[PDB]
């Protein structure tokens, strides 16, 4: 049959080396299971493999099956059989599906497809579905029907699925294109921010590989990402992925953990990956962004005297991810959504890969390398943004987040960072006050309704709105009421004058000043989008 031949006789394309690129790109390891054969085996099977010209390349065959004591899951490795040009005869130490391991430097003129024939009689043809080669749902459906193994492999452009046959048949017996295009796009959108088009796919072309463990929930790790087999209806059906906000968030967040290291430092590990989560949500086009309002920052910084590392986490027991995740996102909203620098994040990723600091080696140092590199990437002095976000508080402590780390930010380190950042021109806007949400977008029962404030929506920045009205303020007790201030982007309490230190801020047009704020010498300013402060 032509079905057997399609899998028994194939050309296997070269893929890059995963360890090399995980180091270079500062990611968790991608998969090296890029090359299914679609042949399953049983323990003791004899397998003839005829191999063509290998062009000097060392290649091998790996048999992939299951691991785990508590419950079973597809393993990231298995029995490996060396291959040579010509005739090979393998005896399978165990059962599984075969993968050709052809990993090499892609730019070499020896990195050509290798032809490999596993003739009738050796193992069983299961098949797999290639997006580029097979193209149609009708062919997917046909291949899935003819398959027999526990697991069936679907190879997209950027992600693969290696899921339980019975689950695919249960949710997607006749169609895969919608599913595989969606998940390729989710991966591709994360890669888009990382600014790696110079090297992907020319030098790096490995896939992410999604397995369906028989336990846990969802996660991403070196080699594989996992979604429990009971959860696949919420992966394989786009309508289900889109049915609630969380259904794209969770998986996008887990994939983000693969990609976050360049920009991440301990204290930030469960928020920095939400740059990716929020970008996925944005690209999917249905739901508004996630995170607290800027009020949470004001409270942490100015009411409670917190820095970045302990923002919203006084007792030092859990990162405040809902507050922290707004920081990277505000940089995306301003530079990307407002189009002030549409390659800002790609530039910043590149610079952080140059900085090349692990997440834990020196988080206080890394926090300041991030502020410096953000300034360099924007070609703007982001002192005020990083000040609001707590980056210029001195710190001398330890933290715990997937390990204990010494957190040390010295006055000198602070001084050096500000000096470095002062080489760039003043920012064009006070976008530390930016939002991509407004109150009218949410029902009153949604956390964002009461959190997002009144002013500072991104259009005020993109259109460079000016304050033209007769803006006034009244103080009654600790209550500030602003009149005619809807054109401003925020309201600030500052010491002595507009160049004095910030005491408090709000993006609400009515707000209570905390008891802890020191009000002697304090003046109230409306902030214009471009940074002008107007005494009220
Ligand atoms: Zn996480």
């Amino acid at each position: 049959d032509k079905w057997e031949k399609e899998f028994r006789i194939r050309s296997y394309e070269p893929y890059s080396n995963i360890a090399e690129w995980a180091d270079k790109l500062m990611t968790k390891k991608y998969s090296d299971l890029d090359n299914p054969t679609g042949i399953s085996v049983k323990a003791g099977d004899d397998i003839i493999v005829l191999v063509g010209d290998t062009y000097g390349q060392n290649i091998s065959m790996q048999c992939i099956w299951e691991t785990g004591t508590e419950y079973k899951q597809t393993a990231s490795s298995g029995d490996v059989y060396m291959l040579n040009p010509g005739v090979n005869k393998l005896t399978m130490k165990g059962e599984g599906q075969l993968f050709v391991m052809y990993n090499t430097e892609l730019t070499s003129n020896t990195a050509k497809p290798i032809k490999i024939h596993i003739p009738l009689g050796s193992g069983t043809v299961n098949g797999f579905f290639d997006l580029k080669e097979h193209k149609t749902d009708e062919k997917y459906a046909e291949l899935l029907k003819k398959s027999t193994h526990k697991y069936f492999c679907i190879r997209g452009e950027k992600i693969m699925f290696y899921f339980h046959r019975n689950k695919l048949l249960e949710y997607v017996p006749n169609n895969i294109l919608s599913a595989i295009h969606l998940w390729d796009n989710i991966v591709g959108w994360q890669q888009e921010l990382m600014g790696i088009d110079d090297v992907r796919p020319s030098q790096v072309n490995n896939h992410l590989f999604a397995i369906s463990p028989e336990g846990s929930y969802m996660w991403a790790s070196d080699y594989q990402i996992g979604f429990v087999y009971t959860y696949l209806g919420n992966i394989l059906l786009e309508d289900n992925v889109m049915a609630a906000e969380d259904n794209a968030w969770g998986p996008a967040h887990e994939i983000g953990h693969v990609h976050q290291a360049a920009i991440n430092w301990a204290s930030s590990t469960e928020s920095s990956n939400n740059l990716f989560s929020n970008f996925i949500i944005y690209k999917l086009g249905k739901y508004k962004s996630r995170g607290n309002g800027l009020g949470s920052v004001a409270t942490a910084r100015y009411a409670n005297g917190q820095a970045w590392y302990n923002m919203g986490d006084a007792t030092h027991q859990n990162e405040d991810t809902e507050t922290h995740m707004r920081m990277n996102w505000q940089l995306w909203i301003y530079y990307h959504r407002c189009e002030y620098k549409t390659d800002f994040w790609q530039t910043l990723f590149k610079l952080m890969r140059e900085v090349n600091m692990t997440e834990g080696e020196d988080p206080g140092k890394k926090q300041l390398e991030f502020a410096k590199m953000a300034s360099k990437a924007a070609n703007q002095n982001l002192t005020d943004f990083f000040e609001m976000w707590g980056f210029f508080e001195p710190v001398n402590t330890t933290i715990e987040q997937y390990g204990t780390y010494k957190y040390y930010v010295s006055d000198a380190m602070i001084r050096e960072a500000k000096e470095y950042m002062a080489q760039f021109p003043a920012p064009k806007h006070a976008f530390q006050y930016i939002e991509d949400r407004k109150k009218s977008e949410f029902p009153s029962n949604d956390y964002r309704y009461s959190a997002v404030g009144d002013v500072g929506y991104y259009t005020q920045f993109k259109e460079n709105q000016k304050i033209t009205k007769a803006i006034t303020a009244e103080l009654a007790g600790r209550k500030v009421s602003i009149q005619n201030g809807d054109e401003a982007v925020a309201f600030e309490l500052r010491e002595n004058d507009e160049n004095g230190k910030l005491l408090y801020f709000s993006t609400f047009t009515t707000f209570e000043i905390p008891s802890s704020i020191l009000m002697v010498n304090a003046k109230l300013y409306a902030v214009q989008a471009d940074g002008k402060r107007i005494l009220l």
